[PDB]
Formats: C-alpha cells, structure tokens, sequence
C-alpha cells in the first residue's frame, strides 16, 4: 500500500505539531496525516491534491486557535472574517475524520467572527468531526461573486476565482450562532447533530442565531441537511433559532427528514437584515421535519411566505441530487 503516511503525536510522533506534518507532504502526493490524542494549539493552512486527517475522535483529538475578526493585525488592519480561521483545508481533495475543530475566542459581540474550518477543497469529506464556535464557525467555499463591504473577504481567497465546491459532512456535530454554516457550496449534512448556542446567555425580541448563510446560484444543489438533529442549546427560548437566512439572494438551504425542536423559529428562516424581508429568488425548505423528542410530525404554517413547499417531486430532486454529490465526493 503506496501512501504518504506522517504520524503526530504529543511524544515519539515523526513530529509533535500537525503544521510541520502538513510541510511534510509532497502537494502531488496522496498522503495521510495520523493525529494522535491531544490539543493541538495551532492555525492550519493546508493546500494539497489528496490528502486524510485522522484523529483519535472527537474531544481526543482537538484542533483548537483563537482567532477572530476583530483583531488588530500588525500592519493596523483588522484582521477579519476569512482571516480568523482555526483551519483553512483547501487544494482538490481533502478529508478530516474523528477529532474536534475549535475557534475559542467567543461570541462574536466582542470577538467578530472567527470560523473554526475554513473548508476551500475542491472536494471536502468531513466525517466524525465536531466543529465548534460562535459566529461563522464553518465557512463552505465559494465566497460569494462580489463583497458588499469594503475588505469584507480579506483572506488566502480573495484574489482568487470562485471555485465551485462539492463538501459531504457525516455523523458531525456543528456548534454556533449566527450564520454558523455559511458559504456557495454545495454541501451534503447527513446524520449531523447541529447546535445553535443560547446567545442570549453570553452577551424586543431576541434572536439566537441564524443555522445557515448561503450564498451559492439558483442552478446549484446548495446545502442539503438529510436526518440531521437540528436545535438551540437548552435554555435557548422557543421560537429564537433559524434555519437560515440567505447571504445572497439565491440562498439554497433544505432540511429534509430532520428532528427538530421548538427553539426552531416560527417563520423557519429570516429575510436578510429583518426577520419578514421577503426572498423569493431562495429555495429555502423543510420536508417531514419531526419532533426531536416524540417524532411527531411538525407543522408550521406560520412560517415565511417565500419558504417554499417541497413536494413529494421536489423531494426526490433533492435526494436524488443530495445522493449524486455524495457518489462525487465519495466515489
């Protein structure tokens, strides 16, 4: 068996930090990188053809930095959101299974945005792995075409074409706030635990966070969440935490046979900048969503007019195409 093997470790590791085990790959090279059981305190950049992160498991292996937007760089600036990454995984193929990603600087009232994962790949494979933050913690490229504020996409990105990018998440768990999956990929969630924080504890009527921020075209897949745990925290009030709120105008964010609890919003998603802007241009979803605790079927028929229905037909698209990139991403 030909592969690229580097072995971290705390102690007797080929090296002790994963930043000098990602020098170590030939970019061209297929290549695996083994994590032991650690905290590793470290900011990654990683661009290679094909290459595996394995760590020891969730909260064994923890990849942790913090980074956020509202720093002050040397050079006076701030330092921003696509900056603040404790993980940048970008190049053709990457994938990451069994460890934690963290960005520990905080809610993002005082810290800005700081995502934990920084996903640029071509094709991103994310299995086993918890990611966690506040505000913006996984970022799932392409930026949108053009920033609205001046700066706004200041990062190792920025100058760079929008590359389309096909991403698959598998039994992860995702902790946030405020547009804490965001991003114009098109991204299979299957089998998430995904966990909006009770913002009203770290900082009219209060908002918790907003789950996605999409920013991908009309004629893309998007993100698609399949049988996915979706809530706030407890404590989150009822009726504070939304499914998304579009980024850009063609937003594309459906959660198809996921549980669900009360802390969800009644309008399901928010317009961008108030909560009843209307939407039309995004397909924005939910179809069989159950109860978390008692798999009853849910029903709002408060939620927004621009909301769409998903057929039985809409929903055979969207599983079929869901089922497509995972053969892409997995094949």
């Amino acid at each position: 068996k030909r592969m690229f093997e580097v072995h971290v470790k705390k102690e007797n590791g080929d090296y002790s930090t994963i930043t000098e085990a990602i020098q170590a790959v030939p970019y061209e090279e297929k290549a695996i990188i083994y994590i032991g059981e650690g905290t590793y305190h470290e900011k990654l950049f990683c661009e290679k053809s094909d290459i595996t992160f394995v760590g020891a498991g969730i909260d064994k292996t923890i990849i942790e930095y913090d980074d956020g937007a509202f720093d002050q760089m040397e050079d006076g600036s701030k330092m921003g959101t696509f900056r603040s990454y404790t993980a940048f995984f970008g190049g053709k193929r990457v994938t990451v299974r069994n460890m934690t990603i963290a960005n520990t600087v905080g809610d993002g009232s005082l810290h800005g945005q700081a995502l934990a994962v920084y996903a640029d790949a071509n094709i991103c494979f994310f299995e086993n792995v918890k990611m966690t933050g506040h505000q913006d913690t996984l970022f799932c490229a392409p930026l949108p075409l053009t920033e609205r504020q001046k700066n706004g996409f200041m990062g190792p990105r920025v100058l760079n074409p929008r590359k389309k990018t096909a991403q698959l998440y598998r039994n992860c768990e995702i902790y946030g706030d405020v547009d804490f999956i965001f991003g114009g990929a098109d991204a299979v969630f299957e089998d998430c635990l995904i966990v909006c924080n009770n913002r009203q504890k770290n900082v009219g009527r209060f908002i918790n966070g907003y789950i996605t921020a999409a920013c991908g075209s009309r004629d893309d897949l998007g993100f698609v969440f399949r049988n996915c745990t979706v809530r706030g925290e407890e404590g989150c009030i009822e009726g504070s935490v939304f499914l998304g709120r579009p980024w850009r105008d063609e937003a594309r964010t459906v959660f198809l046979d996921c549980k669900m609890d009360n802390s969800i919003a009644p309008e399901r998603f928010s317009g961008w900048g108030a909560v009843d802007k209307d939407q039309p241009d995004t397909y924005y979803g939910e179809y069989r969503s159950l109860d978390i605790i008692d798999s009853s079927v849910i029903v709002a028929d408060a939620k927004n007019a621009f909301v769409k229905d998903i057929t039985e037909k809409d929903y055979k698209n969207l599983s079929d195409r869901a089922d497509e990139l995972k053969k892409k991403v997995t094949e």
